[PDB]
């Protein structure tokens, strides 16, 4: 027939990481360090390195068992390899960070089960095997609790407690994916956030990237350039807070995301010309993209500052989540966002009512502290909007009654 | 080969609207108005009726910008056009009940971002677009929060603070769609209903209608003639709560969906022979269709009572949500829902102890109220049904020990 | 094209059941008793046995309505058949245990409405129809609630107020199934527990039985002989308990799931050699496996008290949800199981202890009560581990900080 076709699933990746076929190639480079694997018919060694030299010294390994997957964190480096007709698949980890006199383990699958796709937490790792296994461990090697996954794991993230797997949840036609997320909370009370939720992605386009931010918020970002960031404070749902491609100048241009950070905003990835990913060498620079959401009409003031009202929500979302979970924030930060988001709709107050658009102002004035609402009624008094400072002052009372 | 074959996916659509084709069709027929688009090669024209003429004048628009799509509320009037190769896709709103002197505002999507679906809330409105995202505006103006949606829209609709959005979830086979449901209450506190849960439809249908009961609760029409109603009293299930085709005398007969609503209990739909949707020209005339449960044997006196109790539950389920809610509910309303329901179990008691079934009469005495079952004992006690009188006696206590 | 193929949904079944075109086959084998059915050309019987001789006598009935659908349980006996060119699909309730002298009901279900599935559970019975609906009965036959099944039914399953629900979700490819798993609890507050999420199953298998342990916990067995159980301690997602494909000797042979205990854990099932289900006659003998989770490297010590406390933790979960429910439960069993697991991890300990893994016992005491912490500091002051005793300190002040 002359209809929609099946999409081949994508294989699992590492985020962070070039190709297999590379001889020099990256297995995993994020905030905490880079992980270069050399590989031709002579030797095979893994290359270690921290950004910051105080964490730990350079590591350089024999990949003798040919490791092709790593995750690297400020505990452990994490490394895989799949079965041979004579070794099992293996999962080992250097705990650099243990005090004690053993600083390496390793354990082996059963027989005809490979590794996927691994991913480091605090204190723990998981490994997504071929038999559609999610296998938990301790960093120090106890294995923890077993489960199955709905369908072959795509990719995985972890950080503090919280795992983030992507996998297929279904067959997707002509050109677009069908994948799912689940989100699991491994602390001593476990939750399961997201049952196999729908992933949105751009249309005809494949999973690229994903992973936390540093402040702990999962994130994710898709061939076609788009980052979207878990929206804590909207259901759960998934925000655009970037669009690489704004940032390129052809098609054969990509960005290659390393990590994302919220405070201070920055988005770092490294530029590639006429490859998805850069060359292991010479060292790529990592260049520091801005966010930006995708709003209408951003080059109007009022478009900038809406744009830039929930850029400042959005990304401070994690500072409740740090508190809820009983986790240490500094309450500067999160008086400082309130401070920020008061002064633009303050700002956008003050636009539509030149514009004489009274009632705008009563729905921004919904969104301001009881403090910016009486400061809002004294400026409505003034210039004269008689009629306009009454529905502030309602408004204000309604505030108040909420108490 | 010879198997299954991939079912198109069907189009997004304003529900109450006929096809664009016609050179005089509805843009929305719902609870509040009809909007009207006569669109020929000579002129373009709007025009806006109320069935309440208090709430506003006859409205009379040029549509210069080509508009397709609308909806309309008792606060605005909401139009949106895709994009041409000179002009942007544009939401356009009508804020006519607007206390201040601008009542109007339109905005632009960005470059190739196309309007799909439009649906108005309670102060808000969204527009669901052609790049995957869900755009939140204030029916005031300002860009309230965007996320990305899991697959292409379907239909969208609004009611107070929830928004109902159906989506294409995957790919159906043999005529069946694949559509998702997301739920999401957008009050001060967010919350994701449902979570892309699979929409139930009949086999080989499509969706045809979706939309809120004027009380506020999700309903659905498939192209088979079954409507559907959320049941938040079963875990967020969906139930089959009318049978439009048990109405048709032939396969071409169609009823044409206007609005629902619980109390009083009325299906207001216009009849269509011939086709799926009604001429514009003569108006039509709104008939009313009464709601009936799908239940087994109900034309005996057992069937026919326990198809009024469960519809005459699920249809008062709105008035524990406006409590919660803390919306206006009248108190009235729930005591006549309550004695409605415990006359029905009454008598359907009375008919089990005719038919020699005592068991079933403590089994129906279990959904009754603790006076309800004290007068079941006294008419337990007469007649002779003695083992009877001491079933129900300790089914009182348990009750009693339940507070 | 050449390239995945669209799977076919396999068809419903009951559980327990040898197929329809068997001359004397297996209506439903559970722990309850065993239902035959008879059918050539001549006669059509039916007959019942009951494990425990003392629930109720051997019940034999003469199948002129052919029905093929069957569920046992302590109270009543359900049976289901197809609709015809004269007769209606009926669903029958022989309810043996009532303490009235009705002891029978049968109902109708509408016109061109198929009975798929039954189950029975705690004083109620679930009917799936062709109509994608779930019809919900009292035990003695009042009509209960109804709701629609976003696909058609696979298995039905029930256990006191849980209702375990199996169906197609989507279309798989390459031989795997697209099921999804609805589990709702039908009590006063009625719950939707799992809102279809995807039912995990092991590549290119289809589902084989469903049910219920005699404890009260879902679980399910796919075609090649993987036992998975939800982990309700583990965000209710799903473990695999056993693997029967390690006790069969070849790939002809296969086990045939009957019922599934937690205390103590034993896996009820027929072997069967040259089939996947047991021939009626002669009577087969049950045999017990024991569950073993699928945990890597299993002859080690390490890897064997792992898994054995792990296998101890899933299988006394059901012990909290008997007691979150009011449900009766001994508070012995839960003793002796937290008993039986700081045991392990004392052992577990001792064996990291003398392999100088001294952070891996740390990890280990993170497990423990306080009372085994305080314990393990006292045997590392022992054996000269004056850093480990430390740690271990440091961690029961923290223990004690979270009271």
């Amino acid at each position: 027939y002359d209809g929609p076709m099946p999409t081949p699933r994508q294989k699992p990746f590492q985020s962070g990481s070039t190709p297999l076929h590379l001889t020099h190639r990256f297995m995993v480079w994020n905030s905490i360090g880079i992980i270069r694997c050399y590989n031709d018919e002579q030797d095979n060694a893994i290359d270690v390195e921290f950004h910051d030299t105080s964490i730990h010294h350079a590591t350089h390994l024999s990949n003798t068992l040919n490791y092709t997957i790593a995750d690297l964190s400020h505990e452990a480096i994490l490394l895989a390899c799949e079965s041979t007709d004579e070794l099992a698949s293996k999962l080992h980890c250097l705990h650099f960070s243990s005090w004690d006199s053993s600083k390496e383990w390793i354990i082996d699958l059963p027989q005809n089960e490979d590794i996927e796709a691994i991913c480091l937490g605090q204190g723990w790792a998981a490994a997504a095997t071929s038999a559609l296994l999610l296998r938990l461990f301790t960093i120090g090697g106890v294995q923890k609790e077993v489960f199955s996954l709905a369908g072959p794991v795509v990719s995985m993230a972890g950080h503090g407690e919280q795992l983030f797997i992507v996998y297929h949840r279904g067959t997707g036609f002509d050109g677009d994916q069908c994948l799912g997320v689940q989100l699991l909370e491994l602390g001593k009370k476990k939750k399961q956030i997201l049952h196999g939720d729908p992933l949105p992605l751009t249309r005809k386009s494949y999973l690229a990237w994903i992973g936390f931010s540093a402040e702990g918020t999962p994130c994710y970002v898709d061939s076609e350039g788009i980052v979207r960031m878990l929206n804590r404070g909207l259901g759960n749902t998934w925000t655009p807070i970037c669009n690489t491609r704004e940032h390129c100048k052809g098609k054969s241009d990509h960005y290659w995301v390393v990590g994302i950070h919220e405070n201070p905003q920055q988005l770092r990835c490294i530029p590639c010309k006429g490859s998805r990913f850069p060359p292991t060498l010479p060292r790529p620079a990592v260049a520091i993209l801005s966010f930006k959401l995708p709003y209408c009409q951003i080059a109007t003031e009022k478009g900038q500052m809406e744009e830039q009202f929930w850029r400042s929500v959005i990304f401070h979302n994690h500072l409740d989540y740090l508190a809820k979970n009983g986790y240490e924030y500094e309450e500067s930060t999160k008086n400082q966002a309130t401070k920020e988001q008061q002064e633009l709709l303050m700002k956008m107050l003050a636009l539509s009512c030149k514009l004489e658009r009274e009632f705008r102002c009563v729905e921004l004035a919904d969104l301001m502290t009881q403090n910016a609402v009486n400061l809002a009624i004294k400026y409505a008094s003034r210039s004269r909007k008689l009629i306009l400072a009454q529905k502030l002052s309602e408004l204000a009372v309604e505030k108040a009654a909420e108490l």
